[PDB]
């Protein structure tokens, strides 16, 4: 065919049988969901958008995987990010010094995937799915994320810390999930501080990006919440993760 109904990439070739084997491994790992059932977790997450109009998909759909995935993760311990996933995976992998929705069983189920299906049948649109900007913005993977992103920034306490790409334009944007969902959903009463890291891009010695238009506006946003901001550059993540393996280093 020459032309999708959507603008959007098609489902995950195999999806079902990805989300299942991920639910499997995961809970193999992860002692604390070693009893969920798998099964019921695709049931739930396929309940979601199957038979459904992937223009007319809501939070509501999402609540049966929701409670089935419901997980406790160290509240003082969490790390978000925008623009920056590797590095952010990079630095937990090393010793688990702090959490991503991927130390989830929600975030890992989904990670990277697309879905959605179509109305008054029950296929998986392998074909396309809608694009969140020419389609709708009520599509099953928009949907999804925004609903586990603020289910996460709700659960942080203490200093919650995000990492921000320094070689965007916006380095915040205030439209991407952190900025329009994580900032207004950290809890006042429970988070002391949002610590950002700066992630530098570019060559070697450069300017204190901690001083951008749009970091002094996340500033302000965060502080009229009644929550303390700070941020830090990191110059070189290369050395930032080496430092991390390896912190007797010299050169940290
Ligand atoms: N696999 C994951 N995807 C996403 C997570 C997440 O935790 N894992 N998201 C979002 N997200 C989706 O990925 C793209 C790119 O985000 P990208 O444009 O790079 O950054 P965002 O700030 O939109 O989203 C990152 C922020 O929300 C959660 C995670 O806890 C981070 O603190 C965009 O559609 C997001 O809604």
């Amino acid at each position: 065919r020459w032309r999708q109904t959507w603008s959007g990439p098609g489902t995950t070739k195999r999806f079902p049988e990805t989300v299942l084997a991920r639910c499997v491994k995961y809970t193999e790992i992860h002692p604390e969901m070693r009893h969920v059932d798998c099964q019921s977790v695709w049931d739930a997450f396929k309940g979601a958008f199957i038979s459904k109009h992937p223009c007319d998909i809501t939070e509501e759909d999402y609540q049966p995987l929701m409670k089935l995935g419901t997980q406790t993760v160290p509240c003082n311990k969490i790390l978000l990010w925008s623009r920056i996933k590797d590095l952010a995976h990079q630095f937990t992998q090393v010793q688990r010094d702090m959490f991503t929705l991927e130390d989830t069983l929600l975030g890992y189920l989904a990670d990277d995937l697309t879905w959605c299906g179509e109305f008054d049948t029950s296929k998986i649109n392998y074909q396309s799915c809608p694009d969140w900007r020419k389609d709708c913005s009520n599509n099953p993977v928009s949907v999804f994320w925004k609903t586990v992103s603020r289910r996460f920034a709700e659960a942080a306490c203490d200093v919650v810390h995000v990492m921000l790409d320094g070689s965007r334009s916006k380095i915040f944007d205030k439209d991407s999930t952190f900025g329009s969902v994580q900032v207004h959903n950290l809890q006042p009463e429970k988070v002391q501080t949002l610590e950002a890291w700066v992630i530098h891009g570019g060559r070697e010695d450069s300017r204190d990006l901690c001083q951008d238009p749009t970091i002094k506006e996340l500033e302000s946003i965060i502080s009229k919440r009644n929550i303390q901001f700070s941020c830090k550059n990191i110059y070189r993540p290369d050395k930032f993760l080496q430092c991390v393996k390896n912190p007797e280093d010299s050169s940290c």
